């Protein structure tokens, strides 16, 4: 029983060793993801900064082009949501 | 006799080594917790960006719109 | 021949310790499965906004 | 005695189960490759905004 008490133990143990070497890659990939997501925070802060202060200007009709030609706008109601939805 | 004791001693030592390996692996999860905490803000800020883009798009006078219901 | 019993109780003790640490490790793995799901949603909405900007 | 050999067969069976789900943990690597791909896309597309 002692042989049995050792041989399978060593075999399982070697399997554990292999799985452990596989698992230590977790820490590495996880910290790389952490840093990359930190860069995502850095760039998302900038994209917020750019989008917060944006100019929206209506060109108007200073040229005096006839309204017939200017009728380049939809005449059908379309239901779009922004936040609530 | 004493050889079986040598074997048991070597196993317990080997399990101790693995035990250090697994407690290190467990300690690795704190920064996973931090990355979850930051993915929180990821979703929040992304939703804010989406909402800003949507309300900018609806602001165009060319296409009449309407809130559902 | 009692030492054998003493060491055996010791192996049981480190054993329980392995059980608890491995169980919480499984909890960490379950929480990374959550993370996976949320970031999936982040990808979906990012794709939506990429469609919207163009 | 034999009781502890039986118990240890029990604990190594549980151990094999732990390794079973451990093998399932690594499945995240493809999706994290996808998340890096997301970074690349968002960088390329925020380049357009400026």
């Amino acid at each position: 029983e002692i042989m049995d008490l050792l041989r399978g133990m060593d075999a399982r143990l070697q399997h554990l060793e292999q799985k452990v070497d596989k698992v230590l890659a977790q820490g590495s990939m996880v910290t790389q993801i952490k840093n990359e997501l930190s860069t995502v925070k850095t760039t998302l802060a900038t994209i917020e900064g750019m989008m917060a202060t944006v100019k929206i200007m209506d060109p108007g009709n200073p040229t005096g082009v006839p309204v017939d030609e200017l009728r380049r706008s939809f005449s059908d109601h379309v239901t779009i949501v922004s936040g609530p939805g």
